[PDB]
């Protein structure tokens, strides 16, 4: 009788246990305390209640749902995935997570410790699938919410290595949903052809969602993947740290970014990347604003470390036909980014910022200000033509550049023939440096090659630190650009023998409110008149300078020209030299010229 | 007999176990297994040892206790606090921890693992509390240690919503005390009106304590409250990373603050916080100096996001009768901040860094020197009038910023009629990068606005990056405030139309190691004689003026003003022209007035 | 026969058991649940079966490895070292790891989560010892790998104190070997004589190691100890971030360093060092270059707190007969680093950023090149002569310094009558602020004493920010050391009163190509005539000079100096003054001398 009772699932039940012998401890059943734990054994069994085995055979999807919804049932807990074992997942999931290819519905305040492995069977191969999801409706609009879910572990997920089936097709490991207090923790996400490995909220509604410490191996391998972003942050007061990102594929290379981050109070850092065509967006669509409002504010990139193929941060924001978005208050600091071997042109343009037009192209949509770039580096190697600091590609409301070192191709570029960015607020500061790479390389380019609509209110201190007498200028402006209330320098160390440095091919630097300065080459002539006497440029056209003075030695004893000049009505420069003896004297002087500095 | 012995609770004693069958694994009891975790379970029950269930009407105070002092006797080791469950806690406790108002008593080696929450019962409401108490006497001076004392998990300590009953009571979350090796992670503190969440060390004392990955929500409620800390560091080695703080009451936007460094070596790093008056202080008092010595040096605030609603890092030390406190080698870097959307003087007024004037208000009391601010940026909307890159409040022996960009009112600022700070060693870099935010809203107002007492081996160079006419001055030194052995510089881009660029009301410019240079506009007449000819300035004000050199361009042809100017013994600018016709020639003229630079 | 059956080792499995008595759970024997997880006290068993109680007089190591051994053929978990007890080794390890004289061998998917305390015996007193070992071979080139190993826990690991007993000997925590995904979080490490703490892979070979949240205090004590680095990383994709670093023995100071990066893509990041001699080296081994390559690249040291004797950041790289290792692509950031209070030479020299001959003491072997050291702090007492922003002692072919702040006896030195370094690629940008606390401390001193073999492609902008009128100059060339293609300048404030400022004692530029500018005080004597007339330099050493200005007042009524001047042929300076009334005038005036800047 009695042994029956032990024998039977009860029998945990009826053998008393207290703690350490302790008299003053509960008197407790083993069952009770066994209780105060759960794993995937305890649902991982037949209709007899007798376990199974997991394996390639097995299917082991209803048991962990069985698992997730009877611990949600007693307000949570969490749920070991055994070590020792690979967990495969063969069949998609019922009811809410259905309109989202879900495999496995998370629960409130359930979490997953998997220590083991969970891979998918064959049965996904070629079909859409999210892994896990946090919706609990096929509208994610009429979806309650997700909260306290944690995902933790040594463990892995593995996506079976299967190919998309089709480019429409979606793939995701998990979506949290409409996630508040949401986390992945330590799990290795590999071997997949996948849209994202984690989502975090919907259109702005969720919070305090965090993937930190996960790494996420080789997730594209096809060209039918049209797209993947490894972590996609959609609701605010959510980051990414201190993660691992890599990836093989040559598809990754053209397609593949790290993260996204599209709500306010989001951040990336301390992670590193290798393999990827893009680091981090950081934009607003306007199609996302519902849970968080329409500005995109407080985003940081900072501390990361990457070897990428395109662009490493873009940035953006844009309208639908009743919201506009906004993107303001950035910061990308202490990255060490680098544009991996490759042929010029062989992947997307290589850049460190990418201001980037919209998913149907549009240019004047944005309404993107306050970005601080500073103490970041940035490398791509000398072969690599597309590569520059900024590819500033739609309008542009502001960005400041302070600190960096930046050696690549070129330091601003847009393409001419494309897009004719309205520009305001660009700040480039004199504490940018330039590297040395691509020196040799530039015949026939502009290293800033203002390709824009207009420039307003931007200042760009160009300070070279070696020679590069291939490059056709230091900053060219086309005659289309218009360029007022600006502050345009080049200072003259390594341009001594440049015969451009700043080029504006619609005279644009003669603006009541432009304030430039460089370096030219200027023939003069003097009065034949012993003692103090004028010497006058041949050329007529420095009506637009205030100053200008001498950067060449005076090889002459008997004469000495101006040390300094300015202007008159009709174009020449004038200055007062020297004739110890009287004579017409000719020279050719380097000169900074001044305009209102 | 066997069967009364199975159902004892020294059953699981006389069942036996061998791990997985090994043969060469030890032969224990199942006893002996369970006995290896501990939970509340094992505590919370009756007289007679029956479970009592958790609840509102139930404390469950006395039982965690008596886990906690069990578990300390047998050397340590972490208690689970079961998820699924609210544990309320209703009573004080008793002993030591009486004396702070101590709830639960805190051990050496006894780690609480929180997975369910929390709860203050009404017993508390009005009336003051700390939940956890590391100390283990009322006085801190004669208390011993807590060490190796570690918090961690997904739950929550939930402090009922209930008001302060009165402005001088004291509500704390964990006081480690005199705490070595202690942390909390992963923990929500919310739902109270409480002086801190944590306090970490006491007056110097302890070391290793640190608070990662907590969330702070909603800890302020009332007028009552008299000041809230989220988090207090009062030992050195010590610091909060990665952790979010959020409040959504009135009263917070004026009295809370997220941290306080108050030790050596401490950091606060990677945090997200809404809705504070402030982000941290950083300070030596000299009331807490028994324990770490009487400097706090190496203090790092770096890496966070925060929208506030006064200032973000406020700097300070002071004096007791025997010891001075001194506060140096401060890093704050890569933080992004804004003050949020209020009313001009809604609130304490707004700043980046405040130099702070002690608890009684005394600003001759500091000594704060080598602290870089470096890599932030800083945004107030722009009818935020009492917003500034620095409040200077107090004496100030050392502060440099190089490579911030600040978009708000002012740079520098102090009131007048207030404190008179004695100033040293302020450097402000050129790299700084000034936004456009606040043009045409400054109308009598001075950007950099210096009223000190005295300014002495300073450095501020003035660079605008973009036009704001509405200002009365870029820089005004008030005649009261002496200037030494100092550079002032404003960039002349930006400021043609500038009535006024630099001001120095009681001439203070003139000093025999002042350096300046700012634009200014001149009137000069010229002599009549054809050839090259002098110019000469109508006003005599220049007798400070070592060289000056043309911003404008010259109209005529008939002849030219000097490119570069010097000055004469009477104050007079002079300069060498040239009239290719003669006669007397009266021109304005802006100049860049330059002194020993 | 039932009850044999219960008190049997077996026993537990014919207690039946069901989750929560929930009908749809699995139906299990209490063995099962008890058999998911596992402990040290499942293998501390004598050959009978009966559990050893651990102490000082037991040696635990048998137990601990057949634990791991047993955990390891089930395809992995996580073994308990459980609180509140002290378990000692006390012998060596046997097979592969006795090579390496190993205590125990960890395996692969074996987490070792250590919650009590892990103590050497005496049996180790002057003995070599490497705790925990990966490698399974005492050939580490024959060994296989070491995956998914994850040490972790508020446990202990204590070294016993004991003393080397020789030089040579090598001691170890932790060698992960060719380690794949391992990790250490938590531990404390103490109170040894130690090589290292931790190494993470071998010679390339290994990736994805990090250590995370752990500390180590006093792990060295003796002046038999060689030399200690407490984790050397020598894989890639591997790091150091947010740990704790503590000695207070006289020799650490000479001979400890916190962190070694020996390959690409690696980090320390948010630690904090007290009472070492470095904070970390960042260096490419040619003789390490198997698994990886011979490039160091993406090596990231940033936002560290570290208070040291002799150097912070050792960059360098070296060559075999067969290979050539190179360091490129480095960024070090956020750093607060301060020399701890000591006699001037007492510890080895003390430098912000060191440039490091090889072992053998060779200068031209390195190729160091794209690094960026920006936004830093670095501070030295007045007393330490030798301090240093940039040791600069090996060849170098590029390094950029932004927007530090360095407050220290020099900014760029290396000893005279030592190596002759070839440089390229140095810049100092004008944003690094120079601190005061060395002022009058410099009698005899260069503040940048350029002992080089030659500079080329560099740039040093020096700002000084306060008077030192004891230095010998601010910049100083010896004839020795060519200087081309480089910019030098020095800026004009707190440098009147300087009798030097920037010194070539070889004349180096008058280059072709050198862009300098700097104050100096020159006598000039003009002809008689009244009206415009020409003041001329009596010495004739400004060849070179391409203009000069105006750096103080003029005193007189009756004439002007020359606001401006250039030169001629014969090395005078000649400008044009105005004499109102005429005179052969004599003045010394300070001058700002410029070359083509
Ligand atoms: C892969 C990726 O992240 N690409 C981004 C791109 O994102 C957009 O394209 C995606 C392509 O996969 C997504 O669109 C697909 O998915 C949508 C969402 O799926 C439905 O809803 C979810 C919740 C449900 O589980 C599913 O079952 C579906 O029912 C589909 O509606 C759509 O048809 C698909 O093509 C992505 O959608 C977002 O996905 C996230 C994460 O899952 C959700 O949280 C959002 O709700 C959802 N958003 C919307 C509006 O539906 C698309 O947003 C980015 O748009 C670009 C950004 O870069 C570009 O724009 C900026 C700003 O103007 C510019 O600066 C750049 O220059 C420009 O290139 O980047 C891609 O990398
Ligand atoms: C809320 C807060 O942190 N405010 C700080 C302010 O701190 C001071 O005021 C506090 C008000 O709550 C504390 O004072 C109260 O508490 C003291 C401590 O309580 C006793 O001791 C503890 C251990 C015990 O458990 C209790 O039961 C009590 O017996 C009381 O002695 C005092 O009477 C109360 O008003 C705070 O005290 C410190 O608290 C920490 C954390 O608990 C302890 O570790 C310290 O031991 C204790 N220190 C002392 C000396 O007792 C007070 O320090 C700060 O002073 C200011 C800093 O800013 C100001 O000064 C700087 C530097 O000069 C300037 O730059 C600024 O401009 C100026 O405003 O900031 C507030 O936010
Ligand atoms: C203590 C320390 O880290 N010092 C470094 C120094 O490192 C070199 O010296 C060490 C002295 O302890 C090591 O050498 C010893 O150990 C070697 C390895 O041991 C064997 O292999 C291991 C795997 C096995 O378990 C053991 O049982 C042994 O069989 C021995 O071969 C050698 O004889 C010992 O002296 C260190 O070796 C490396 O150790 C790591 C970690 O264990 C291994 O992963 C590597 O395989 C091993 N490397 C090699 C090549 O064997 C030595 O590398 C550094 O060299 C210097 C760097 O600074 C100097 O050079 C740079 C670059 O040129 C310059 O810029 C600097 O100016 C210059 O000073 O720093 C010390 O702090
Ligand atoms: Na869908
Ligand atoms: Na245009
Ligand atoms: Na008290
Ligand atoms: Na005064
Ligand atoms: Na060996
Ligand atoms: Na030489």
């Amino acid at each position: 009788q009695f042994r029956a009772i032990i024998e039977s699932p009860e029998g945990a039940g009826h053998v008393g246990y207290q703690y350490r012998r302790n008299t003053g401890s509960t008197m407790r059943m083993v069952s009770d305390v066994l209780d105060e734990r759960v794993s995937l054994w305890d649902f991982h069994c037949d209709p007899s209640g007798n376990v199974i085995q997991p394996g390639p055979n097995v299917d082991s999807r209803q048991y962990l749902q069985a698992a997730i919804d009877y611990v949600s049932s007693n307000g949570g807990g969490t749920i070991t995935i055994p070590a020792g074992y690979t967990w495969y997942l063969g069949s998609y999931g019922v009811g809410g997570i259905a309109g989202h290819s879900g495999i496995i519905q998370l629960r409130s305040n359930v979490n997953l410790n998997i220590e083991g492995r969970i891979h998918l069977s064959p049965f996904f191969d070629l079909k859409p699938f999210q892994v896990f999801v946090g919706f609990d409706n096929g509208d994610p609009a009429s979806s309650g919410n997700l909260e306290n879910c944690h995902i933790y572990g040594h463990g892995v997920v593995d996506f079976g290595g299967y190919e998309f089936g089709a480019s429409s097709q979606l793939r995701n490991g998990v979506a949290f949903g409409r996630s508040y207090n949401c986390s992945v923790t330590g799990i290795t996400f590999q071997n997949g052809d996948v849209t994202w490995a984690i989502t975090l909220g919907w259109n702005g509604y969720g919070s305090n969602c965090y993937v930190r410490k996960c790494r996420f191996i080789n997730l594209v391998n096809s060209s039918v993947n049209a797209a993947h972003s490894t972590v996609y942050v959609n609701c605010p007061y959510s980051g990414v740290e201190s993660c691992y990102f890599s990836m093989s594929s040559s598809f990754a290379r053209n397609i593949a970014c790290s993260v996204e981050l599209h709500q306010h109070d989001t951040f990336y850092r301390g992670s590193t990347v290798n393999g990827y065509c893009r680091g981090a967006y950081v934009v607003m669509h306007a199609a996302e604003a519902a849970g968080a409002g329409s500005y995109a504010y407080n985003m940081q990139v900072e501390n990361n470390i990457a070897v990428i193929y395109g662009q490493f941060v873009i940035l953006g924001s844009d309208v639908t036909a009743t919201v506009s978005g906004h993107l303001n208050d950035v910061i990308v600091s202490g990255n060490i980014v680098s544009i991996g071997e490759r042929a010029a042109f062989s992947a997307p343009f290589g850049a460190f910022i990418d201001i980037g037009p919209d998913n149907s192209g549009a240019s004047n949509v944005q309404d993107i200000q306050r970005v601080l770039v500073t103490g970041n580096s940035f490398y791509a190697p000398a072969n690599i033509t597309d590569s520059a600091a900024i590819t500033l590609r739609a309008n542009l409301n502001g960005c400041t550049f302070i600190a960096n070192n930046f050696d690549c191709r070129y330091m601003v570029y847009n393409a001419p023939g494309t897009t004719s960015p309205v520009v305001q607020n660009l700040v480039w500061d004199k504490s940018n440096v330039i590297g040395g790479t691509h020196a040799n390389q530039r015949a026939g380019q502009n290293l800033f090659d203002m390709q824009f609509a207009s420039v307003v209110n931007s200042t760009i201190e160009v300070q070279l630190s070696c020679e590069d007498l291939s490059m056709f200028s230091c900053i060219l402006f086309p005659a289309s650009c218009q360029l007022s209330y600006s502050k345009i320098t080049v200072d003259s160390a390594w341009t001594k023998s440049m015969s451009n440095t700043a080029v504006f091919e619609g005279n644009q630097q003669a603006g009541a409110n432009v304030y430039v300065s460089y370096p030219a080459t200027v023939n003069l002539t003097s009065y034949n008149t012993q003692g103090a006497v004028p010497f006058f440029s041949t050329d007529t056209n420095y009506a637009w300078v205030t100053s200008a003075y001498s950067l060449s030695i005076n090889e002459n004893l008997d004469f000495s020209p101006p040390a300094t000049y300015t202007n008159k009505a009709n174009g020449q420069l004038v200055g007062v030299g020297y004739n110890e003896i009287g004579g017409v004297r000719s020279v050719s002087v380097r000169l900074m010229l001044q305009r209102q500095v």
